[PDB]
């Protein structure tokens, strides 16, 4: 009965996020790809950051990807 | 700090999901809009419905839309 939406990065973090202020990384949906990564936030707040940037590349290597449920 | 992600529907529900298993709605991110809808179903499942479709506008009206936090 599932259709899962889509997770989309349209629009990208400028300025550099500090490695301490993120949780996890999740990848955006495969059909809207465009290079995007998701990082999760404290407080349950969210950034899209451009994969092709230097930082958000060795943010991602320092971080574990976001868990995820099935309840 | 936030970028958020957009939350897009690019693939919809066929066949009509029953009223009694969905939650809560949540609408497209308006950069992506494309006419759809969120169904929030049990358990953290989900299913993106086009509104132009009769039943899933009867379904909106039905519900509330999907609480969010800030914490």
């Amino acid at each position: 009965m599932q259709v899962p939406f889509s997770r989309c990065c349209f629009s990208f973090a400028e300025q550099e996020i500090p490695l301490r202020a993120i949780l996890c990384y999740r990848n955006t949906s495969s059909i809207c790809s465009n290079e995007g990564l998701i990082f999760k936030l404290k407080r349950g707040k969210e950034a899209c950051a451009l994969d092709t940037v230097g930082w958000v590349q060795r943010h991602r290597k320092m971080l574990r990807h976001c868990p995820s449920k099935r309840k």
